[PDB]
């Protein structure tokens, strides 16, 4: 198999940008914390099932995230916090979101 291209190749779509808006497609401070967590980045993947479903052209990525959660380590196999929270649908929310979200996690999937 080949979970670990299915992640950095989604950031190729993930890097068009139309213009700023004063949506609420946007995670603040604490929800980088989640993405991050390596525990909680499965959990943050639910929420990008449930997301993509109301993202426009980005339903193949539900296949490749939905997919990817069995695919993400486990350190103390248990969550601690509530996980992220997306937005109506809009790239700019999984744009931070996401884009920050699969780079950690095949950043700390392998390392060294």
């Amino acid at each position: 198999a080949n979970c670990s291209i299915m992640i950095d190749e989604i950031i190729h779509h993930l890097k068009r940008p139309p213009n700023p808006l004063l949506d609420p497609n946007n995670l603040n401070s604490e929800d980088m914390d989640i993405l991050m967590e390596r525990n909680l980045r499965t959990p943050n993947l639910l929420a990008f099932v449930r997301a993509v479903k109301h993202l426009e052209n980005a339903s193949a990525i539900e296949s490749i995230l939905k997919n990817l959660l069995p695919c993400l380590p486990l350190a103390t196999a248990a969550p601690t916090r509530h996980p992220i929270h997306i937005k109506d649908g809009d790239w700019n929310e999984f744009r931070r979101k996401l884009t920050f979200y699969l780079k950690t996690l095949e950043n700390a999937q392998a390392q060294q």
